[PDB]
């Protein structure tokens, strides 16, 4: 579909969650699971889950 960017800093709450800073972009792995999306960090190359409302679509 489209890439998404961070609006606010976020710290991983679980062992499977990813930490990021505002302005970080991500590639969507799966977004049909609700307000909780599966993504890949384009900056670190790691995989995990993060809250979808902390992001906004690019362009």
């Amino acid at each position: 579909s489209t890439l998404f960017e961070a609006l606010y800093d976020y710290e991983a709450r679980t062992e499977d969650d990813l930490s990021f800073h505002k302005g970080e972009k991500f590639q969507i792995l799966n977004s049909s699971e609700g307000d909780w999306w599966e993504v890949r960090s384009l900056t670190t190359g790691e995989t995990g889950y993060i809250p979808s409302p902390y992001l906004a679509p690019v362009d």
